C-alpha cells in the first residue's frame, strides 16, 4: 500500500459531520472550542506592534524560540514552577499545544511503549500515542454535580501502570470535563511516576480558566517532578487567541534534547512575528500580575459568570450540568433524555450521545459535542450519556442560546 | 531508553552552530538563506491587515486551510500546473516548506522504503526519510565559469537507483544549493521512471519563481501522467521574501493527500490564520498582475539577477570560482584552488575542507559562507569537500559591505 502504516486507524475524524450539520442549519455554536469574541486590545496590539515593527521580523528567527519569548517563558513560569528555566536548554516554541504535545509522542513514545490516558480525554492523545507505535492505556475518571466530585481511583491508576509504560497524559484544567485536579492528585501521579520511572506529560493550556477559588497546581513543581515532567502551554488558550498557533514545552534537558530533535526535523521554525506578539503578551500579565486590571485576574472571573449563565440556561430544558472548576466547557449529562426518547436514529454502535446531538442540532438550533469522542471505543457504551458546551461566548451568544431554549420549552 | 528509535542519528543539524560562529565575528553575512531587507509593500501590507482585521481571524481557521488560501492556491496553481485543483482535497497548508516536506514523509515513507535523494540536497530530506524508517538512496548530480544547468543527472545511474523497493523520489529544482533549474528533458527522464516504477515525485519547488537568464520555471506535476503521482511543494516565505512567516503549502491528488491530511490533523491540526490571510491577499495581487512588469514575481528575479552577477564578479576578485546559477537564493564557489595551496587548515580529523575553509574565512576574512558538504551523505562528504554557499539575495548596502571584505582579502594576497 501507498501510505505508511503509522496511519492505520487515525484518519478517523469525528468533528467533521457535526460542523457540517451545524453549517445546515440555524444553530447556536455552543461546539465550537474557542472564544467568539476579540482577544484582549494589548494582545490584538501586540501582533499589530510585530507585523508593523522591526523589518527583520518577517525573516526567520531561531529554531527553539524567537528569543525574547523563551526568555519571559523561562523567567515567568520558572517562577511559577519554582524552578530555574534555561530558556536554551529547557524551553521549545511548538505551533499550538498540538505541536507540543505531538513533538513529546514523537520524541518519546516508541514501538510497545504504553501509554496512560485519563477518560475523559482532549481526543488526539489517543492518535498521537498510536502513531508513534504506543499502546494507549485508559483510566477513567469516576462521576448539581461538579467537576471535583470525579475521583481518579487510586487502585485502579496504580494497576495501569507497567515496565512498557513510557509516559502518562495528564490534562489539568481538563477538556471536557472542566476538572481542576488536586494537589492530592497530583501526588498519586507523581508518585507512581517516579516509582515506575515513567515521564509526565502534562497538558496545562486552561491554566489561568480557573474558577471558584480553584488553583492550578503544576505537577513540575513537586518533588522531584521537574526531571520527569514535560509540561505544555497555550498562547491561544492563555490570550483567547486561537488563531495565533503558538504554544511550548517546558522540561529538562535531558528530555527536552529529544523534542528539540523532532522539531528541527520537522517545523525547524516557528512563525517570527506571532512570537514576539506572544511575548510581549506575557510582558503586560507579568507587568499587573495579581492586580485587578491583569487579564489573567478579569478573563477567568467574567467567563465564571458566563458559566454560571449557562448552568441555569441549560437546566430549564432537562439538560443537567456538571459544574467545572476550570477549563472552557461544561459537560451536561442526558441521562433524562436516554431514558425518555431511546430511540433516536443513528448508525451500528453510534453511541446515544451523538444521535442526541444530531437531534438537537436539528430540532433545537444548539450545538454541543458528543462526550463518547474523549473515551476509548470500548468505553463508550457507558459513557454516552454526556455533552460538551462551551461557555468562553460573547453575551450575545448566550442570549441565542436563551432565545433558543425558550422555543425548546415553550413550542414543545 | 527514553527516547524513539526513529531519533537515531538525526539529532545532528548543522545549523545551530553555522549561526553561532556567524553572530560571534564581525561579519558579512551571506550564508543566511533568507533577504536582509522587507518583503514587498503588498506582503507586508496584507499581514496588517489581517491583524488589524475581522476580529474572528484571531481563532482558529479549518484544518486543511483558510479558505480564501486554499481558493487562490488552486486557482493560481491550477493554471500554472495545467490542472483542475479542489481546493478542498487537492490543497494542504502547511508550516512552511519544511512542514510540508515533513509531512509528506510521515504520510508515504514506511519501514525499508526506499528514497530516492539527489546530491546535492537541502539537507532534511536525508533525516526526514531516516525518521520515517526509509532508507536513503542517493544520485550524484555529476559537475569559463561552470554553470549550474551543466550538472548532469546521468539517466544511466538515476535508473540503477531505482528498486522495487522504492517508494518515492525527491526532486528540488531549482536547487537549493547548487541552483540548478531541471530541464523539460530532465524532468521527462524522472517522470519515466516514477511511472515505470510507480513512485511518487515529491517535488520542493520553493525558489519557483527565483529563476534567472530566461530560465523557465517547469513543474513535474504539469507532465502527462505525473499529476497523480506526485506532491508538489511550495513556501510562502521564499515566494515573497517573508521567511519568518513560515507558511507552505502541498498540492496533488486526493488519493495521496487525504494520507497527508491525516499526518496534519495527528500534528498540528491548525495551521495559524492571519499569516493564512496574509498569503492569500498577497497571491490575489500577483494573480491579477500575472506576467505583468508591475508584478513581484517579474520585477524581484531581475533585481536579484543583477545581484547574483554582482556577486558573481566579486567573488572571483580573490580566486573563488562560481559556478553560475539559474535559479534559487543561492550560488556555489569552487574553492579547489585553495584547497590545493592551503591544504592544512586546522580542524579534527575527517573534516571536510569546505568546513574548514569557512571556519578560517569568517574569522580571518569576514565573509560567511555554507560548507556545500553538509548537502551530501556522509560518505561523499569528503569527495565533494571543495565547495562553498553564498546567498546573494542581499541589501546593496550588504553587497557593498561584501566588496570592502574582498578587497582588503586580495591585498592579502
Amino acid at each position: 500500500q501507498l501510505q505508511a502504516r503509522r496511519l492505520d486507524g487515525i484518519d478517523y475524524n469525528p468533528w467533521v459531520e457535526f460542523v457540517k450539520l451545524a453549517s445546515e442549519h440555524d444553530v447556536v455554536n455552543l461546539g465550537q472550542g474557542f472564544p467568539d469574541f476579540p482577544p484582549p486590545d494589548f494582545a490584538v496590539e501586540a501582533f499589530q506592534h510585530a507585523v508593523s515593527g522591526d523589518f527583520m521580523l518577517n525573516q526567520y528567527t531561531k529554531t527553539f524560540g524567537y528569543p525574547p519569548l523563551t526568555k519571559i517563558l523561562a523567567s515567568f513560569f520558572g517562577e511559577l514552577l519554582g524552578q530555574e528555566i534555561d530558556p536554551l536548554r529547557n524551553v521549545l516554541v511548538t505551533v499550538g499545544g498540538y505541536g507540543a504535545l505531538f513533538t513529546a509522542f514523537q520524541a518519546l513514545v516508541d514501538e510497545g511503549d504504553e501509554v496512560i490516558i485519563i477518560e475523559p480525554f482532549f481526543d488526539c492523545y489517543e492518535p498521537m500515542t498510536m502513531m508513534a507505535g504506543g499502546r494507549p492505556v485508559f483510566v477513567s475518571l469516576k462521576p448539581l454535580g461538579s467537576s471535583s466530585n470525579w475521583q481518579l481511583d487510586p487502585m485502579e491508576l496504580a494497576g495501569k501502570f507497567t515496565s512498557r509504560t513510557k509516559a502518562l497524559v495528564l490534562n489539568t484544567p481538563n477538556n471536557p470535563l472542566g476538572k481542576v485536579f488536586s494537589r492530592e492528585e497530583l501526588e498519586l501521579v507523581a508518585s507512581l511516576c517516579q516509582q515506575h520511572d515513567v515521564v509526565c506529560i502534562t497538558d496545562e493550556v486552561y491554566q489561568w480558566m480557573v474558577y471558584d477559588g480553584h488553583q492550578h497546581i503544576s505537577i513540575a513543581s513537586l518533588p522531584g517532578m521537574w526531571e520527569r515532567t514535560l509540561t505544555i502551554g497555550s498562547a491561544g488558550k492563555t490570550f483567547s487567541a486561537t488563531g495565533w498557533k503558538v504554544g511550548w514545552v517546558l522540561g529538562p534537558d535531558h528530555i527536552m534534547k529529544h523534542l528539540r530533535t523532532v522539531h528541527q526535523n520537522s517545523v525547524f521554525h516557528c512563525p517570527t512575528q506571532s512570537q514576539a506578539a506572544v511575548a510581549e503578551s506575557f510582558e503586560r500579565e507579568q507587568l499587573l500580575f495579581r492586580q485587578p486590571s491583569s487579564y489573567f485576574v478579569q478573563f477567568p472571573q467574567a467567563m465564571q459568570r458566563c458559566r454560571d449563565h449557562m448552568i441555569r440556561s441549560l437546566q430549564s430544558v432537562g439538560l443537567k450540568p456538571i459544574i467545572p472548576q476550570g477549563s472552557y466547557f461544561l459537560i451536561t449529562d442526558i441521562s433524562d433524555f436516554k431514558r425518555k426518547m431511546p430511540d433516536l436514529p443513528g448508525a451500528v454502535d453510534e453511541p446515544y450521545d451523538r444521535r442526541f446531538v444530531k437531534w438537537m442540532i436539528k430540532n433545537k438550533g444548539l450545538v454541543a459535542i458528543p462526550v463518547s469522542i474523549f473515551y476509548s471505543v470500548p468505553h463508550q457504551k457507558h459513557f454516552d450519556h454526556y455533552i460538551r458546551f462551551c461557555f468562553v461566548k460573547d453575551e450575545a451568544t448566550l442570549q441565542a442560546m436563551d432565545e433558543k431554549l425558550r422555543k425548546w420549552k415553550v413550542e414543545l
